[PDB]
């Protein structure tokens, strides 16, 4: 039935982050509910995610001049396939879930270096400006910071889930959802009902998403 | 001698294939010509060992923060944490910031955001407060960034994330002056590409008379 990438970006578990203790109680009800979805935890700081780097750029000239796979060099060849492997792997996806720590106002650099993975002219966007062809997906960020971003004067700061949001956009990604566990840090008396309360909405929606 | 100014490239390719390097490097080899004393240093982050936050940051700087002498961390903890705070001590002893980048997906190069997470840090760059307060009050800065379409202006303006996010950060370092200089257009419009670059080169050499 439906494949979701639950797509995280933090070096730590949900013991130890706001943000991968709220994904975590999302995904687990996410299956309870779903129990025949395919779910594929996508590990950031695990998984090799390459940036685009000379190697990238030199080996897709090569491609893209009508050479084979086979005439690019041991590490363009890594790089090359590893990022068309994360490229279809979204591609063929259903559903979207972001989980991400707020870093100086947006998401641990592996985030962006996963966004670059997978836009890609003919797969997830086409030029025309550009239309997305991400027509029937759908997704969730689920977003942690130290203080409030989703109202008052410090919203103009927020640049993460901001990001995305573009990027769904220019995807053409239909649905989009975010859900912030905010504030646990500008008031540290209020952070485990903040976590709590996040925790009760991520499996109130994973009963629909 | 005299000012300290980094000049901060996130591009895999040099002067001769990118826009934004051709512009940097005009901009660049003018502000030395007219400023020969100032030390100028070339921050190439895609050569530079630019460490992510990861596992052994948060443990070594846990291990700091909780009274640790640098000692008792892991050798791959000394060497990530120590790269992280040469960066970073780096960033606040210049007296400009020149930063270079292309738009990819309406934002810059992920290391990018490397850099600026290892030289946000507390006590350096801004302090909280009883929110915080930038520490970066008599720094200056400059963006030069280069993007196939337009983005500066137009309904796509909106779209624009890569200026606007380092805009964020300068304020947020309390940096009072931080300039864009954008090479736009080129892949839009192709038959312009030529004299779109050659305009930006122009005023990248206008600008180092006065950065
Ligand atoms: C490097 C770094 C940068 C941070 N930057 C911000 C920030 O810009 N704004 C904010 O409100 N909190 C910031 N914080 C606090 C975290 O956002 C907060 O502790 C939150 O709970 C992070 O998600 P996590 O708990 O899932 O790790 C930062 C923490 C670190 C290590
Ligand atoms: C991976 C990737 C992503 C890109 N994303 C964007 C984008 O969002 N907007 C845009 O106008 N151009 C985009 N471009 C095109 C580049 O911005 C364009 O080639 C531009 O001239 C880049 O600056 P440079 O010339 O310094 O590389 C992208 C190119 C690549 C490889």
């Amino acid at each position: 039935m439906a494949k979701v990438l639950y797509i995280t970006a933090h070096p730590l578990d949900e013991t130890q982050s706001y943000s991968m203790a709220v994904g975590k109680a999302f995904i687990d009800t996410y299956k309870e509910v779903n129990p025949n979805d395919e779910v594929i935890h996508i590990d950031l700081y695990k998984e090799n995610i390459p940036q685009i780097d000379a190697d990238v750029f030199s080996g897709w000239g090569k491609l893209q001049s009508g050479k084979g796979f086979e005439e690019l060099t041991a590490e363009e060849k890594a790089k090359v396939g590893r990022l068309a492997e994360l490229s279809d792997q979204f591609v063929a996806a259903d559903k979207y879930v972001f989980v991400t720590p707020m870093w100086n106002f947006s998401f641990p650099p592996v985030m962006k270096a996963y966004i670059d993975s997978v836009a890609v002219a003919g797969k997830t966007f086409k030029y025309t400006g550009s239309v997305g062809l991400l027509t029937d997906k759908k997704a969730l960020h689920i977003q942690a910071s130290g203080g409030i971003f989703s109202e008052g004067p410090a919203a103009e700061m927020e640049m993460g889930h901001r990001y995305l949001q573009a990027i769904m956009n220019f995807f053409g990604v239909p649905s989009f959802e975010g859900l912030f566990v905010e504030g646990q840090n500008a008031m540290p008396d209020k952070a485990q009902e903040i976590k709590e309360k996040a925790i009760a909405r991520a499996k109130d929606l994973a009963h629909t998403f």
